[PDB]
């Protein structure tokens, strides 16, 4: 058990979740969004950007959970937005919850010395803060079959920086007019990169971006329909 998926509340998502075999599932918010999910299908409750720390945000997330992501793509302009500076000065509220605690989800640069998750985790730790997990997202260029090994080599140097298990709560083949894979180059990659996964015991989970094309064109399910990455992905684990 390592495998679920990032879900929206779209039409069909109780059956897509139920035929894919999720294990657990995020929804982006600090509750699931209106998705009832059976029994062996975890909720993780999630406090996306600097608006969702309040005492009521952080409460709910609580009643959801045991275990809190924190701030979603905050190096990217159209998600957190949000300096490395402003994450560890909030870190102490969602310490509060008691919750364990996966750092903010970095789109790119998780390796990288002086990036925004190699600054981020040197203070939190500078400062005795607590990252119980790393969170990590990629978003794979190279839509040949070498794709799981460079998401391999990315996993690795990052759990080699940090010494935290990771979970990679937002992958997918993307380059950014966004850059798709053929259905085929995405139905392999999704085939590959699990079973790499599966693997990698420092990976405590995975979730593909995302359960429906509704949400993304990189999407596994139309309604309650796998495509043949859908496929790929509920055969994974």
């Amino acid at each position: 058990t390592k495998k679920g998926v990032s879900a929206a509340a779209f039409s069909g998502v109780t059956a897509a979740l139920g035929d894919v075999g999720a294990r657990w599932f995020y929804t982006w918010a600090a509750d699931p969004q209106g998705i009832t999910a059976p029994a062996g299908t975890e909720f993780v409750p999630m406090i996306w950007g600097r608006d969702s720390v309040t005492a009521d945000q952080l409460q709910r997330a609580k009643a959801a959970g045991s275990t809190l992501l924190a701030f979603n793509e905050p190096d990217l302009a159209g998600q957190a937005n949000m300096s490395v500076e402003t994450a560890l000065d909030l870190w102490p509220q969602l310490q509060a919850t008691g919750m364990r605690l996966g750092a903010p989800a970095v789109a790119y640069g998780g390796d990288t010395p002086g990036g925004w998750l190699d600054r981020f985790m040197s203070g939190a730790a500078a400062r005795g803060y607590r990252v119980d997990f790393i969170p990590l997202h990629w978003y794979g260029g190279d839509f040949s079959a070498a794709a799981t090994g460079q998401l391999q080599s990315y996993l690795q140097a990052v759990y080699n920086r940090y010494h935290r298990p990771i979970w990679l709560t937002q992958y997918a083949l993307t380059d950014f007019t966004p850059r798709y894979p053929s259905a085929a180059e995405q139905a392999d990659f999704v085939s590959r990169s699990t079973a790499m996964l599966n693997g990698l015991s420092f990976v405590e989970r995975y979730a593909w971006f995302s359960l429906s094309t509704s949400t993304t064109p990189t999407g596994l399910y139309t309604g309650t329909t796998p495509n043949s990455s859908g496929v790929a992905y509920r055969a994974a684990g």
